[PDB]
């Protein structure tokens, strides 16, 4: 009944921090990410991240439900908020 997304900080650097988002229940989900400030992703595996504006979005390509993203500090650190939608 309803799905969720967990993001654990895997590697942390003094310039950028990676995150590990994942959803359980189904694989066809829409992981929306709300990057704070002007954060930008420079890497993504098991999922693609795109979308213009201050908000961010993620979509599955056909692999699983566990993917990671590379956020850049750029004067920030708080990870983004993921939300599963489409179940």
């Amino acid at each position: 009944t309803g799905c969720s997304v967990t993001a654990t900080r895997a590697e942390e650097w003094s310039d950028r921090f990676n995150v590990t988002y994942s959803v359980s229940g189904s694989s066809a989900w829409t992981v929306n990410l709300a990057l704070n400030g002007s954060q930008t992703i420079q890497a993504s595996w098991n999922a693609n991240v795109t979308g213009s504006g201050s908000t961010r979005t993620v979509t599955p390509n056909g692999s699983g439900n566990t993917f990671g993203v590379t956020v850049m500090k750029n004067g920030s650190s708080t990870t983004p908020a993921a939300t599963c939608a489409g179940s």
